[PDB]
């Protein structure tokens, strides 16, 4: 296969330093690494990255993925609370597709790390509005995620929240079930909209606010699908305001038509950082 080269992406082989490998835990082979001169202007640099390749192993589909994946990311574009491309290796070797490396992993890990044996209110409502801006852009880009989660965000250096695979039975993973971040029309319907993703938000601010909890405790799985026609929803964390709460169960509207968009969402949760305190 030969691939076309637009020098905007394009980065030099011997400017990427491979390190360790990631493996099941992250979707594909990813490894971690360091680009040399990232910036034309300072060469010397070196940044931190992620990079996705494909396995020995991989057939016509998998190199496909790989291709759609980062002319997708190209399509939406750069914001600070996406996963960005920073670059590819397109040409005298395999597919390299590189992105921003976040050193505190995902927003579930890094939940269940600061849990009592630490965050503040304003961290977890300021955690929730970056998630929201982040799914804000994607959306205005008609990008839909199909499985928003806290595993799905990652946390930079400086705690930045980052959405991870957006250019993408009933069985665990991770260990996992994605079936609880799935909304009513997507599990009876196979129907996936902004709407959908705004049902996943939900249950992710459920997450934040629970500092990394399973969703629908006690719950079987086999006997949600029938709570959920019920109109069975979640209860409220004690960690969380009923203003807050008010907001989960908007999202989780039976109907899809009834659910606040992310703008919306992005407007009362900046307010609500606003009157959040940091010792609250
Ligand atoms: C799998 C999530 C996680 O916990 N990652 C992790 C684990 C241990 C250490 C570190 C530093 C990280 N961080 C990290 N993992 C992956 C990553 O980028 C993955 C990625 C790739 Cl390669 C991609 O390529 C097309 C597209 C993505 O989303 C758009 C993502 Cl998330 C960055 N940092």
């Amino acid at each position: 296969y030969e691939l076309p080269e637009d020098p905007r992406w394009e980065l030099p082989r011997d400017r990427l330093v491979l390190g360790k490998p990631l493996g099941e835990g992250c979707f594909g082979q990813v490894v971690l690494a360091e680009a040399i001169g990232l910036d034309k202007d300072k060469p010397n640099r070196v940044t931190k990255v992620a990079v996705k390749m494909l396995k020995s192993d991989a057939t016509e589909k998998d190199l496909s993925d790989l291709i759609s994946e980062m002319e997708m990311m190209k399509m939406i574009g750069k914001h600070k609370n996406i996963i960005n491309l920073l670059g590819a290796c397109t040409q005298d070797g395999p597919l390299y597709v590189i992105v921003e490396y976040a050193s505190k992993g995902n927003l579930r890990e890094y939940l269940q790390a600061r849990r009592p044996p630490q965050l503040s209110s304003k961290d977890l409502v300021s955690c929730a509005y970056q998630v929201a801006r982040g799914m804000e852009y994607l959306a205005s880009k008609k990008c839909i995620h199909r499985d928003l989660a806290a595993r799905n965000v990652l946390v930079t250096e400086d705690n930045v929240m980052k959405i991870a695979d957006f250019g993408l039975y009933y069985k665990k993973t991770n260990g996992r079930l994605p079936v609880k971040w799935m909304a009513p029309e997507a599990l009876f319907d196979r129907i996936y909209t902004h709407q959908s993703d705004v049902w996943s938000f939900g249950v992710l601010l459920w997450e934040i606010f629970t500092l990394g909890g399973s969703p629908y405790p006690g719950v079987p799985v086999e006997e949600l699908f029938k709570l959920l026609k019920e109109g069975h929803r979640m209860d409220k964390p004690s960690n969380c305001t009923n203003e807050l709460y008010m907001m989960m169960r908007d999202c989780w509207h039976a109907v899809p038509s009834q659910r606040p968009t992310f703008k919306q969402l992005v407007e009362d949760l900046d307010r609500i950082v606003a009157l959040t305190s940091n010792q609250e």
